[PDB]
């Protein structure tokens, strides 16, 4: 018991639990937008 309270582990699960949907919710928003084009790609590949 003492253990468990000291470690506070449900306490230390929602956190994290909590912390992580905030985090991945954030990185899901970002990634989709920070898709780009691959045209540069082209004009360099032409270039060379």
């Amino acid at each position: 018991n003492g253990e468990i309270q000291a470690l506070e582990l449900p306490q230390k699960a929602e956190a994290l639990k909590l912390f992580l949907e905030e985090t991945k919710a954030t990185v899901a928003v970002y990634l989709e937008s920070l898709q780009d084009t691959k045209i540069t790609l082209i004009i360099n590949w032409l270039q060379e």
